[PDB]
């Protein structure tokens, strides 16, 4: 089920110092994002800081929304997953991508310039219209 | 993508305390729910506390559901997020929406009456009819 | 909104010592997953272990995708969540399903073989063609 999506590319490093997310098979789900970072960051335990990803999107389709997710292996292994959880990306938002890592675990883990730090799915959504009643 | 959902309000401060739960705009993908609480509740660093909202759904169309996940900002910048995550509620939930709240930071936060606490989407759904095999 | 999937049994317990995933209703969202475990598993306090099902699952249709997440009372009431927070199963996965099970809370939790830890909901999901702008 393909949507064309608009990128627009914030900082010159991507698509050169690392790439431009792309799926890894036709049957994948989710879309890795990378740490677009001048240095890396050390994350103590419990510590949450908000990484970059030089990449704005506009969905623009209201039928249709991103989520932000942890990536499998660094929640379950390393306790690094997302501050808020997951991320809502709304089909109106145009402003740069932005990643909030945090360290649920117990050991410090640095994250690397360039690193997959997260990963988006783009889900159908719907709006309510809410119609008020008294009783179901 | 509009879908008709019933609502009833359960308590009398919704609607007139703080309003009732609408879009920010046509391209937004969720929306904010409200604490309806009698006072405000500080919930200490690791703490979980039950939070009502003084209103019920009931999406009744089976290919349906709603996701309640936590605000952005709360989760990144003040560690307020969900209990369980993500909260799934199906079609045929028809009782109070009620949030769990924890706090996964280090600073204490205190819920006001009628702060917006979480957000909610509405997500096709499928239901698999499994089917057995000995290989794939 | 029914889906055929395929589904292969690992574990000759399942069917048997506890049951294959059953939706609780016609309007469930969500399958629950049960511990598939030789022995209790007792999480401590910030602990994660990967629990097995003895299932796989093969999804097979790009449109499709399955998500992990927490049981509500688990999480909220007890704390036990997914390592991962929300764990996404791509259409071309067939490897076991395997549950991170991480403890956020303040209490031991012990795990018993066959218990219901995770349940599983199946959303469609869209594939972005990126259309490159330099500015929206
Ligand atoms: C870190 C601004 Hg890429
Ligand atoms: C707090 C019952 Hg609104
Ligand atoms: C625990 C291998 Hg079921």
């Amino acid at each position: 089920m393909m949507k064309k999506i608009d990128v627009k590319i914030l900082d010159p490093r991507v698509g050169k110092e690392f790439p431009l997310p792309t799926y890894a098979t036709s049957g994948s789900a989710g879309l890795d994002l990378r740490a677009c970072l001048n240095d890396a960051v050390e994350l103590a335990p419990g510590d949450t800081t908000l990484v970059p990803t030089g990449l704005a999107i506009h969905i623009a389709d209201p039928s249709l929304a991103a989520m932000m997710l942890p990536r499998s292996g660094l929640g379950h292994k390393h306790g690094i997953v997302l501050g808020n959880l997951v991320g809502l990306i709304d089909s109106d938002y145009q402003g740069q991508l932005m990643i909030s890592v945090w360290n649920r675990g117990q050991d410090s883990f640095t994250i690397q310039p360039g690193e997959r730090i997260a990963q988006m799915i783009f889900v159908p959504v719907v709006q309510a219209e809410f119609n008020l009643v008294e009783d179901f």
